[PDB]
């Protein structure tokens, strides 16, 4: 059974970038439906996969993979984020970042931009190739979460569903973004990239 | 060259059901946004088809479907709400209903239910099977068509994107749903159904 | 764990409509392996499920719908055939057909039109919406099985991936499609469609 | 208008790898039906949008893409392969395989991965990031073309549809890889690779 994983910070931790309507909304009831949803996926998927019904699995994927990402995805924003957050990050990290786009601001340019090519819902990540031994900008559609569907490992993610930024920034999806560069927990992504090591 | 049509009403005329802040924004940001992308897109199509480049044509395609499902399904969508809607349809339109969904009420339920399940950004319709003569429902991902990807003709069309709804219903979702029946300018869908029988 | 079902007649028992070769690698490698590789999968899902690894469940969703589906998807085909099969059905099937399609011979139209239609690797589908209490054609991509992706009931399945025809048709589709039709079990069609009233 | 391009060799020069029969099937009838089919669409998508007509333009995307992809896939498959090539690339190219992939043996493994990997219809593609500036490989469903639909430009494509390999290697898709290593034209790859640095 998944349980909904209590908020770093205060719903108003991260004002004024993200306000705290926002921040409330977004975890007690979007995070929390995925939670009460994906505990139910799961049971009825334990009982398809004990009556042999391939049929009922598959037809259970969508609602998995919905409330299972949305789970995932989200566990990883609210670590992502912090009050204390912004700058830019320091050793390794910072070092992996100038070695794979160049310099801390194109990486920037290019995780805002597939962040800002989402079209529909979905999310923005930095992800690590494992393989490669190198960081990986990719774009997830909806709640597909990075590590299940790329394979790459999640470091940072950026939201750019409308429940994440419209109650404050309506249809302009640029400014939440160059918002939240400010809240950025590079104490938590470098945390993950160096759990890439090991 | 296509151009954003003028709502066949004022921005508070759907009050309570749907406040002039979303009817404002919907329309003279988010609509007014696909028409201009959509243009540009058609004027990038119309070089790469004359220099032969497919590579490019193939490139356009997901603005041209998103930029122009969006200008159609919007379209559709202003002109199936009415200050003076609600209720039941009149004529042969409700009969068909009775016929294909059992009951207005089982049909009301259906097309919630197909609105309510789009996982992400989408709209839910009611549409006509012109191959098989009669009324079907049908959820579409992001700006896709219904026409264009499905060929079912468009009648009633419910925009499930979050900017529909979050600024008035927040997450609940089922509530805007519940309040949208009471603006159904069933008139108009009764016309596109005549339509498809003309 | 699931078995390879035995063919409901000798490889050879197509002919001249499906070749000896074809029946033989169909069932023998292709469906084989789907069997095989179904079992692995849903050992590595049973394992994540117990973990509680979202991440890892959902990474091996294509391969249980790729496999699950080829398993199902061709349990199914090798019944919806016979030598004896051919010619078209009789009493409440037939009369359903003429009662959703028009007449036998337009549902063949569609049926095979659905079938050609498939862009890749797939099956055309003529199934049963409990929902509407009425026939319904319908087209898979790859493996994806009927039910479990669109919630309609098998009823006949024409698999249209090359391996089914290539090695005696070639490129041309339309001639398998042709001739299938000579070996196409009704007595078979009618169990599954009787069933699905009940 | 498109055309189809004559190979660069016999039907019969790749034997005993890829035989004269699905060499000549390949060209004559698969590729052949692409460009007639490639030229009908474009030639519709010019009505369409003369005429403004977004559905239709929609509607007439899979095709496009599907023929126009087909055109622009086995074009390059024609290039990538040589009676007078197999072994290892040399000069610069294989330094990039070296250094982006551990060594060519460990590339031979990816690509024939993302190769083996393809369920249904499809492509494995080694491809240039332009803005990483290094080697990527890459798999596509049925025809979507590389760049088009990735922006990796393509470098070397091995087509793993059935209708490459079925007649000759039937079920055996490993056998079909193994064998097209020894017909990879390197000079061609080169010059690709190279023009990713003009
Ligand atoms: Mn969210
Ligand atoms: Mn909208
Ligand atoms: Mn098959
Ligand atoms: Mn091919």
């Amino acid at each position: 059974k998944h349980s909904l994983p209590d908020l770093p910070y205060d719903y108003g931790a991260l004002e004024p970038h993200i306000n705290a309507q926002i921040m409330q909304l977004h975890h007690s009831k979007h995070h929390a439906a995925f939670v009460n949803n994906l505990n139910v996926t799961e049971e009825k998927y334990q009982e398809a996969l004990a009556k042999g019904d391939v049929t009922a699995q598959i037809a259970l994927q969508p609602a998995l993979k919905f409330n299972g990402g949305g789970h995932i995805n989200h566990s990883i924003f609210w670590t992502n984020l912090s009050p204390n957050g912004g700058g830019e990050p320091k050793g390794e990290l910072l070092e992996a970042i100038k070695r794979d786009f160049g310099s801390f601001d194109k990486f920037k340019e290019k995780l805002t931009a597939a962040s800002v090519g989402v079209q529909g819902s979905g999310f923005g990540w930095l992800g690590f190739n494992k393989e490669r031994g190198h960081l990986q900008i990719a774009a997830c559609p909806n709640q597909d979460p990075l590590q299940g569907t790329t394979g790459l490992i999640p470091l940072l993610g950026i939201d750019v569903w409308e429940h994440a930024y419209y109650l404050q920034y309506k249809n302009v999806r640029p400014d939440y973004l160059k918002a939240i560069w400010n809240v950025i927990n590079w104490e938590n992504v470098t945390e993950r990239y160096m759990a890439c090591k090991k």
